């Protein structure tokens, strides 16, 4: 499309995402090749437009490759990591390799043809783990869980404009280091600053359906259904989401993060890629308020509508329905009711182009005529000039003036009159 | 072209805005039609961005097509407009008009599909 | 008296007023002769005294005589305006008129004999309005009533020290802008941010009992009794001043505008002038 | 003893001073002779490492020498002095002196042998007094009470790193002025800003027992109990220590003002010199917290302990107890438990050699048999290499390994068994 529908779609996420907080967990396999330089440019925008920015890298591929290649297979008790003293001791050097080649990558990267200035990088000592202990017999030796985490230390640097870079190591009252799990630190550490995103920076496009087809947007209970038989890997990734959703995060999202761009069409496009889940189903209807009047206005232009000096939108927005998908108002509804008590009308019935054709629509109707079925009202009108059709697909029938409230058959002196008859 | 591609070209300038003083000079003509909404959207829009705006309109047009309308012609020397009592008068009716007119587009306005903070507008003695 | 005994009469008043907010609904016939300047100089000197001023104008005169003055003869209906497009339209442009015309005096007054700051005058987008719809069936059309009030816009404005200048006009959800009355918005705008004072200065002395006395300090109670038989106009004004108490507005204070100095005599002086009301 | 050794034990009570509040009553005998300018040059000090100071001067030796000496016997009436215009007058005037005394002993005095800043001291109207008035017929005349203390203005003065001067006497909203009680005005005034030090400055050691020992601690009740007979001055002082003590501030202490250094023995060693007063005993037992593990490991290393890799000191950290003594962690002890139900090992008695030989031991152990016999267990065991003869001689006998519940004899496989039978 053009730059300015490209824009008009990518600047409100501008407004809303500056001064957010994001909670990044990527994968170590990330950090090395040709992606390194690509996440580290991406990661730097994202610092500039002013998202608050927590990083928390993994190891667990690093560490296994490591060990195989050097004769001790790693042992996995109940799906967590065993990590011995020599595991821990590489885990060290690995967080420091990492942590410098992710520096210079973002040191020597380029966010445009202007020059910019350069971007604040922060680490600290932040979270005191303690070790998991034993598990079905097994020790897990060094392997550890966050037990406190510095919350005020990390939003004080985040408040100045640094990125934090968080290795998947910490320290103990004990005076030892644990090897944290990554998946799950960077869900505990956004629940612990209710970060409004968490986002999992992974080697796949999301989480996938049992027939391939990327998921797209998930609620936490279909989350875990798909979680049910699938891979410890995808198994952990939510049962890590629905904990931070559990816990105040706003969304999580899974990406490719390995996918050219991948971090900026997810964050500021209405679709993303990937996979984003929330705490309750996308898509809701609530009742409007004045509040929404500008948007149900917006809504209405496209058309088939009174609407110049003053309102019934004004000093009746109570009766008025919006559905939203994701903080997006995409369509609304009325019902008008009538000195006869067995009478309403749906009116203004919108979608916007943009999210026609998706079911929005007849699930505005359904929830009027529950609306209309709650209040008694048998006969529910539709009057309209050429969205006749759409009703009379969907149980409305023609129906004579005559059969109008009063008011109504008033009004009409011109269009197609159309009824449907409710179950009280 | 792509998103991407589109958001790389726009995000630097983004950066590059935030925090800067941009002064509009907006011809009259220009706050009435679908136009001004149109408008109003967008420097609506620019206010989120961070951007610092000053907006100054025109009458001149104004003016003249109100002096067309009731016989008299007016009289410029040396670019500027001669003003009478009764167009000095016209003018501050005018501006009344105009910043109503743009108070309610950007009241009415939308910078997309979620929610969002209304803007606030200013104006004061400034100039002397 | 001696300068001294007016000095301990006025200073007290002084430490008390600095900080305080006053909300002043001025007639719109005030603004316009000597009057102008005489109220424009006054109420620098508030300013420079630290009151914390909103100062909002009527325009219900001026509408009503131009639209006689072009055949259009008024409609009120219960009391308030019906105001058509046209008349909205010359409202717009009233405000402006009038905007202009306070700066100026503003500009060009002066405080006393040394040379003082100039003194800050601020509007901005405050009051989003809503239609009052219809009345009795009568379409009210562009008619309307305060919906939302930007407090926290307002009281910015006021801790910086501005005076703020409202007209009776706000803007709506709906795009389009609506006709306020002062006397209620005045009323409601005081409410909104808990001021001190409420202030009506009009073309009269205040509230007079049906045998012409001026009233001079009322209960509400007291108020509602004397609005029962009176002038619509004495009848508005009383149902916003006991809205506003009701609400928690210290005090609302009726004057003279058109009198020399009542302003600062009825703030500056235990007896005042004029009249002034009290939830008890 | 080194260096080094004291600076280890004044360097944390540096860091817990700094910004705290103590209010200094100070006898009005110490202002004036050599002991003056060792008072002020201490005084400096504090008030140079940040403590925030609230100064408060008496005057009752002063008025009853300066009377007696011209013919007018000074009467008390059931222990507050009365004060007649005259003395009225001779305190203003003393209190002037006492002052300006003061100021000149600051500006002339030195803290070490480098050129330090000058130490800013304030006073202002902050009391409003009001006169007792009559007690058992007699008229108490110009004495007076606190009514209202400018807490505001006190905070405000102490915020600027202000030293504040008070003189024994206020004014009241009558337009007089009336003499106050130092003891007591310094007791209200620490209770207003809950200062955590209430401070009197005397000619005594602090407070002695009926035997001639130095006090050292006091709980309040212990001290009403010495209160009960005692002289009227020490009975004023216990007072006023315990009402302070009752209103919030966290410990009040009585030291001897003319003997050099005493205030800076009092608050930067463990011991002190003088007495210290608390709401509650010295001495308490606590059940232990993540956050006491690094007390507890540093009360373990001297030693007999396993604890190198991970910890059970980490996940079991909520079967520990802790003695402390005036904030000061001396001591631990963990109960350990079993698949057998009467059976329970006490295990980690450590105090360190700091605080040993002093009961705190045999006071952890008594904690902990409670707390067994609390939950059952009639069976308590010790096992140890070397402190055998310490539990042998507190009713442990020896054990044989056939004793011992299954686990612990299977880990036992090697020191002293022994057991304590409990009565529930
Ligand atoms: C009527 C409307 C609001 C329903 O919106 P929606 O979100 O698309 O609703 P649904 O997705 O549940 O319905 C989609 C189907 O309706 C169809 N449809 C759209 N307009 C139609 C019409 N005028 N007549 C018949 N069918 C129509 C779409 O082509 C689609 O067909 P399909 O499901 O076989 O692919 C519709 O989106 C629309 O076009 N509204 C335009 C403005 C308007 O309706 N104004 C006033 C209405 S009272
Ligand atoms: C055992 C211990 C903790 C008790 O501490 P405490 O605070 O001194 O306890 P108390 O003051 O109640 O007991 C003091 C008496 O115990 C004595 N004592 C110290 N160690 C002793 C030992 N190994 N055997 C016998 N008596 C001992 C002291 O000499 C003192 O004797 P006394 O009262 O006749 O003067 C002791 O302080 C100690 O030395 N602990 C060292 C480390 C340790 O105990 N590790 C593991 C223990 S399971
Ligand atoms: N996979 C998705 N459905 N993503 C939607 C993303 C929406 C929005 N831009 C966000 O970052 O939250
Ligand atoms: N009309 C009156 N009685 N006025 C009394 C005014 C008292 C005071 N100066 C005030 O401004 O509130
Ligand atoms: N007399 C005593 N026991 N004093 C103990 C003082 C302890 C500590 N240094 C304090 O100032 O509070």
């Amino acid at each position: 499309d053009s730059f300015v529908a490209h824009f008009r779609e990518a600047a409100p996420y501008i407004r809303q995402m500056r001064g957010t907080t994001l909670v990044a967990g990527i994968d170590g396999r990330l950090l090395e090749g040709g992606t390194l330089n690509k996440l580290a440019a991406d990661i730097g925008l994202l610092s500039q437009l002013g998202i608050r920015l927590v990083l928390i890298h993994g190891a667990y591929h690093f560490l296994d490759r490591l060990a195989a290649a050097q004769g001790r297979t790693p042992h996995y008790c109940r799906g967590l990591r065993v990590t011995d003293e020599t595991s821990l001791g590489q885990a060290q050097q690995f967080a420091g390799t990492v942590r410098s080649r992710f520096e210079a990558a973002l040191c020597g990267s380029v966010s445009g043809f202007a020059r910019a200035p350069s971007v604040p990088l922060v680490s600290g000592n932040f979270l005191t783990a303690r070790p998991i202990g034993v598990i079905d017999g097994t020790d897990m030796e060094y392997a550890g869980v966050i037990r406190k985490t510095d919350t005020a230390a990390l939003r004080f640097q985040l408040d100045a404009g640094n990125i934090v870079w968080m290795p998947p190591l910490g320290h103990s009252y004990g005076g030892k280091t644990f090897n944290l799990d990554m998946v799950q630190a960077a869900a505990s550490v956004a629940v612990s600053l209710q970060a409004e995103k968490l986002v999992y920076l992974t080697l796949s496009d999301g989480i996938s359906r049992p027939d391939g087809t990327l998921a797209e947007t998930l609620s936490a209970q279909e989350a875990q259904s798909l979680a049910e038989h699938a891979a410890s890997e995808t198994r952990r990734l939510i049962s890590s989401a629905v904990a931070a959703l559990e816990g105040g995060v706003h969304r999580v999202q899974i990406l490719n993060g390995a996918a050219d761009g991948s971090l900026l069409q997810e964050l500021f496009t209405r679709n993303g890629i990937g996979t984003s889940i929330a705490k309750e189903a996308f898509v809701s209807i609530r009742q409007a308020h004045s509040g929404d009047i500008p948007h149900i206005a917006a809504l209405i232009r496209p058309l088939i509508l009174l609407h110049r000096s003053r309102e019934y939108l004004e000093n009746h927005i109570s009766e008025f329905s919006i559905l939203e998908h994701d903080g997006n108002l995409y369509g609304c509804a009325a019902l008008k009711t009538f000195a006869e008590a067995d009478c309403g009308e749906i009116a203004c019935l919108a979608v916007s182009p943009q999210a026609q054709d998706g079911g929005y629509g007849e699930r505005l109707l359904a929830h009027i005529i529950d609306k209309a079925r709650g209040i008694g009202i048998s006969r529910l009108f539709a009057l309209s000039t050429n969205t006749g059709e759409w009703f009379a697909e969907r149980g409305f029938q023609t129906a004579s003036e005559d059969e109008l409230p009063e008011t109504r058959r008033k009004d009409y002196r011109n269009s197609h009159i159309l009824v449907r008859r409710l179950h009280r």
